[PDB]
C-alpha cells in the first residue's frame, strides 16, 4: 500500500478488521478494552494488544521513500484507586507477526521481555505510562508520563503527563518522514490541559518494510488496576 | 461547502488562490512573506495578511452542525537582532470580507485596532507572539508565547514558546467541534522541542456561518524586525 487510511468511530464486538492478542477485546458497548474488565471493574495482571488487520508499508527500497503518518484516538484510563496505578497503554508499530512476549511483561506495557533496547525488537511506540516507582520501573521519571520508545521500555524522551482518572483524552501521534521526527500530543478537553513530546527517529533504520500498527496495554498489582479503553481511532499513512 | 481541503506544498508568485492584504506576498522563491522583506532583510512597520480564496462554511443553522478542522503549516521567523523582536504572526478565522484595521496595529499582529475583546470582531486566532514587553503589550505574559485569541489580542490562554531564530517550525491547529476545544501545537524538528495549548471555544457563538481562513503578521520598530515566512500549508474542515 502507498497510502492507507482508516477511521473507526465506534468499535464493534469481535471487530473483523482488528487482530486481538492476549485479553484484549471490544465490549458490547463498543469500547476497545485492552486489559480485561469484568462488571466494569479492571482486572489484575491483564495484558492485551489490538492491531489493525492490514499490514502497513513504512518504506520502499525500490522507491527510496519513507512513510509519513498521523494517528488520533480517544481513550480513558479509569482506576478505582487513583493514588497508584499500573501500568499504562501505548500505540506502537512492530513487525506484522509480533506476539506478546513471554514472561513478566506488565511493567513493559506488554511490549518487552526486559529493559534492554535490543535493535532486534524493531518497535517504535508512544507510551502513556501510569506507573513510575523506581522499585519496579527504575528507568522511569518520577511522575506519570508520555514517552517515546524505540526498541526498549526506557523512553528516549518523555514529558510529564497529568493523568485524569476517568477523563476522556484525545491524543494524536505524527511522524514527519522528511524530518525523521516523531511527535506525540495529548489533550483533556475537560481541564483544557495539554502535553507534548518529540524525538528524532529514523523508521528506515528501526522498522522493516512492512509492519502492523496498534495498541498495547497491561495491568499489574490488584490494588493499582485501571482500565485502558480506546473509544476512537483514525490512522493515515502516505508513502 | 460541507468539506473543504487544500494543500499548498509550494507557494507561487501572486498565487491565484490566495487573497493578499497589506504588504503580504509570495517571493519568487516560493515563500509566503507576510511582512515585507527586501534583499532578504525584514522591513520595519510592515503588516500583511493572506487568505485562502474560498470562504469556509463553519456551521449550518439548517443542519445544526458545526465544522471540525485542522491546519498544519511550516514557518520561519528570522530576525537580524534576536534579543528583542516584534511582533509575530498568527493563523486566524474571520468574516469573509474582513480588512486589516486602520491605525496602530503592529502590537495587535495586524488583527485589531485595540486591546478590547469586542464580540463584534468575530475573530478566532492562534498567535505566535514574539514581543512581550509590558510597555507596549501590557496584556502579554513575560516571554515569547503561543496564545489562543478570541475577539481580542489578550489571549484567553497561552503557553511559553521558545522561539528559534531562523528555525523551521511545524505547527498544527485543530478544532474539535463536538468538544468546543481549540488546540494549538508547535514543533522544531531541529531541537526536538514542543509547545502546546488548548482552550474552550464555541465557534457557533463567535464566528458567522461563512468565514475566510488564513495568516496575519506585523513588524514594528526597525531594530527588532523579523521575518514571518510561511513555507507550507494544509487545511481541512468537515461539516
Ligand atoms: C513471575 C511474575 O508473575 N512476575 C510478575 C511481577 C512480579 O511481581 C515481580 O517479578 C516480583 O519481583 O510483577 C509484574 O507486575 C508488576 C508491575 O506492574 C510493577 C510496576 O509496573 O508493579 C508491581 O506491583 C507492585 C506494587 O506496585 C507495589 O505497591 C506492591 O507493594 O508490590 C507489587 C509487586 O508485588 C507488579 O507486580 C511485572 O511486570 O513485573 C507482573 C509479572 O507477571
Ligand atoms: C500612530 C502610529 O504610527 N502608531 C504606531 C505605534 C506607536 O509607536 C505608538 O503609538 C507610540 O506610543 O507603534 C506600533 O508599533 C509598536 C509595537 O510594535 C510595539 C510592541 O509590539 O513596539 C513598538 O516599538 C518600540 C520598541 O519595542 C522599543 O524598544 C522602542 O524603544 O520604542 C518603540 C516604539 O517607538 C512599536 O512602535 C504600534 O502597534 O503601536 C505601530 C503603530 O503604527
Ligand atoms: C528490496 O527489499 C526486499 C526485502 O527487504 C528485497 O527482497 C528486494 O530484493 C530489495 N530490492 C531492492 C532494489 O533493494
Ligand atoms: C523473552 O522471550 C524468550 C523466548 O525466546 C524467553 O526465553 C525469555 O525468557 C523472555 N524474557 C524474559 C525476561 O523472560
Ligand atoms: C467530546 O464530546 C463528546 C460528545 O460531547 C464526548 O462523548 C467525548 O467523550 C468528548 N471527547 C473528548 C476527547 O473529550
Ligand atoms: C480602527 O480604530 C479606529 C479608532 O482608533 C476606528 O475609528 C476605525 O474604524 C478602526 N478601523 C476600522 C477598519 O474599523
Ligand atoms: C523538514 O525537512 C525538509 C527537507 O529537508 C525541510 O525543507 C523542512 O524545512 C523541514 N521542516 C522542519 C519543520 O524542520
Ligand atoms: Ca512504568
Ligand atoms: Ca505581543
Ligand atoms: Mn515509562
Ligand atoms: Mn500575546
Amino acid at each position: 500500500s502507498d497510502e492507507l487510511s482508516f477511521t473507526i468511530n465506534n468499535f464493534v464486538p469481535n471487530e473483523a478488521d482488528l487482530l486481538f492478542q492476549g485479553e484484549a477485546s471490544v465490549s458490547s458497548t463498543g469500547v476497545l478494552q485492552l486489559t480485561k474488565v469484568e462488571n466494569g471493574q479492571p482486572q489484575k495482571y491483564s495484558v492485551g494488544r489490538a492491531l489493525y488487520a492490514a499490514p502497513v508499508r513504512i518504506w520502499g527500497n525500490t522507491t527510496g521513500s519513507v512513510a509519513s503518518f498521523s494517528t488520533s484516538f480517544t481513550f480513558v484510563v479509569k482506576a478505582p484507586n487513583p493514588d497508584i496505578t499500573s501500568d499504562g497503554l501505548a500505540f506502537y508499530l512492530a513487525p506484522p507477526d509480533s506476539q506478546i512476549p513471554s514472561g513478566s511483561v506488565s511493567k513493559y506495557l506488554g511490549l518487552f521481555n526486559n529493559s534492554n533496547s535490543d535493535s532486534s525488537n524493531q518497535i517504535v511506540a508512544v507510551e502513556f505510562d501510569t506507573y513510575f516507582a523506581h522499585s519496579y520501573d527504575p528507568w522511569d521519571p518520577n511522575y506519570r508520563h508520555i514517552g517515546i520508545d524505540v526498541n526498549g521500555i526506557e523512553s528516549i524522551k518523555t514529558v510529564q503527563w497529568d493523568w485524569i482518572n476517568g477523563g476522556v483524552a484525545f491524543a494524536t501521534i505524527t511522524y514527519l518522514a522528511p524530518n525523521k521526527t516523531l511527535i506525540a500530543s495529548l489533550v483533556y478537553p475537560s481541564n483544557q490541559t495539554t502535553f507534548s513530546v518529540a524525538a528524532s527517529v529514523d523508521l528506515k533504520e528501526i522498522l522493516p518494510e512492512w509492519v502492523r500498527v496498534g495498541f498495547s496495554a497491561a495491568t499489574g498489582y490488584p490494588t493499582e488496576v485501571e482500565t485502558h479503553d480506546v473509544l476512537s481511532w483514525s490512522f493515515t499513512s502516505t508513502l
